[PDB]
């Protein structure tokens, strides 16, 4: 966090997620890391993960 985390943002908001367990934000951040270009997918689709899994 307390870093140039605006740089590797995408990253950072994937595993600030509190619906995600380890096996899904750590899966979605290799998927980014292996294909960096679908940054904004893979954090689209991450956040889409969490948020079907909000217990509301």
């Amino acid at each position: 966090a307390q870093h140039d985390e605006a740089q590797q943002n995408a990253f950072y908001q994937v595993l600030n997620m509190p619906n995600l367990n380890a096996d899904q934000r750590n899966g979605f951040i290799q998927s980014l890391k292996d294909d960096p270009s679908q940054s904004a997918n893979v954090l689209g689709e991450a956040q889409k993960l969490n948020d079907s899994q909000a217990p509301k």
